[PDB]
């Protein structure tokens, strides 16, 4: 129960930039006290990759009206969870481990690359000839000397708010702009914990009885990262579009569930976002000045993000083939169903598929590995998804109140 097995092959992790300990000292750079736009006492945070920070704390920050961990009068509460430094260390290492698990698959390298290149658009100016950052897409990073530096980022992983098992991908809004739906994108905050997971039922083809299994937390995280991709490229479906469950939930799950969005509706969605991208090319084109760094250069960052073409003259435009390629990647190829296939784990078959929650600890290599998750090769857990079977692999799952 000692090594974490964070580097199965090679010398160093391939996505996460440091093997952090929660007690490592603050430096100006990738370990720092930070402040979110909205006040608060600064919180210790770790920069795991360009544009991506992890805050090993319960989320009492991103919502003015959720500033406390106590229950109101399918959910789970524990006000003591993630209050000690040991737990915050375990949270950071568990999150690091899941990013490496995701990045060990071809699909996950594609997705995390798209996320990192998906910088929120500089649409903050009211002068249509000036690019400017939107400050809710930044954090304030304290330095060794005590001064603050403003830093753009794309993604924050943070612990859950009061309901420990409510995971979601949310972001700060703009008074006028709809950043998640106008091509712009915004910094995404994912509420998530690697220290709990969910159970579902499944019969594996001698009496043929029902099995009680647990969801692999790498799938759950990849689900939330897929939402983040939609939202970072500003092409999320309006949350007011629902079944009876939102379109955006069904699109993220993928598989046959996504086929319920009728194809004519998809085409309409695709055209709308094509036009949003065209508007962004135009805005870059009309740009004379930049507030807060070079005009033409920030111009290139967004040429890269949106895959825009440039003519001999210097003018940007949207290419239909490059647009269809990026949009299909983000909406059709990055899905939960496809991650299940790449990981080869058992998982709910449809987005609705239980009421069981389980405490887990994926940090020890003996419990869970980057390559195999719970289904450890060359043990009995390798077959029939025995590693996710909460009866067979009972030492890895503790059932909690529902
Ligand atoms: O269902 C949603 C929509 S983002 N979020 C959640 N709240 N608590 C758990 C989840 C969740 C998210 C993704 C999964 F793959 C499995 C469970
Ligand atoms: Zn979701």
């Amino acid at each position: 129960h000692h090594s974490s097995g964070l580097v199965p092959r090679g010398s160093h992790m391939q996505f996460v930039n440091k093997q952090f300990n929660y007690k490592d000292p603050v430096n100006g750079v990738d370990i720092a006290y930070i402040k979110i736009p909205n006040q608060m006492q600064p919180v210790k945070a770790f920069k795991i990759h360009n544009k991506i920070w992890v805050i090993p704390e319960r989320d009492t920050f991103t919502n003015p009206e959720e500033g406390d961990l106590n229950p109101p009068p399918v959910s789970y509460y524990d006000s003591t969870y993630l209050s000690t430094d040991n737990e915050k260390d375990n949270y950071l290492k568990g999150v690091t481990k899941l990013f490496e698990r995701i990045y060990s698959t071809d699909l996950g390298r594609m997705l995390l690359t798209s996320i990192v290149r998906g910088i929120p658009f500089w649409g903050g100016s009211t002068i249509d000839t000036e690019l400017k950052v939107i400050d809710t897409n930044c954090i304030n990073v304290i330095q060794p000397d005590g001064s603050y530096r403003s830093e753009e980022l794309n993604l924050v992983i943070i612990g859950p708010s009061a309901d420990i098992i409510q995971f979601e991908c949310k972001s700060f809004g703009h008074e006028v702009l709809n950043l998640t739906r106008n091509g712009y994108g915004s910094t995404q905050y994912i509420r998530f914990s690697p220290d709990f997971t969910f159970g579902f039922e499944e019969s594996l083809e001698p009496l043929l009885g029902a099995g009680k299994f647990a969801t692999d937390p790498a799938v759950t995280l990849a689900h939330e990262l897929i939402h983040a991709g939609h939202r970072l490229y500003g092409i999320a479906i309006n949350p007011n579009r629902v079944f009876k469950v939102s379109f955006e939930e069904l699109r993220t799950f993928g598989g046959h569930d996504a086929k319920f969005i009728d194809s004519l509706q998809e085409n309409e969605f695709r055209l709308y976002y094509y036009n949003k991208f065209k508007d962004i090319a135009s805005t870059l084109n009309k740009a004379k000045s930049i507030v807060g760094a070079s005009l033409q250069y920030m111009k290139n960052v967004f040429k890269e993000k949106y895959l825009l073409s440039e003519d001999t003259s210097g003018k940007f435009s949207v290419d239909k083939l490059k647009f269809d390629k990026l949009y299909k990647m983000l909406t059709e190829i990055y899905t939960e169903d496809n991650f299940v296939k790449f990981f080869k784990v058992l998982n709910r078959k449809t987005y609705l598929n239980d009421k069981a929650v389980f405490k887990i600890n994926i940090v020890p290599k003996v419990n869970y590995t980057i390559y195999d998750g719970f289904n450890l090769r060359n043990t009995n857990l390798a077959a029939n998804f025995n590693g996710q079977n909460t009866e067979i692999n009972n030492m890895n799952f503790t059932k909690l109140k529902n």
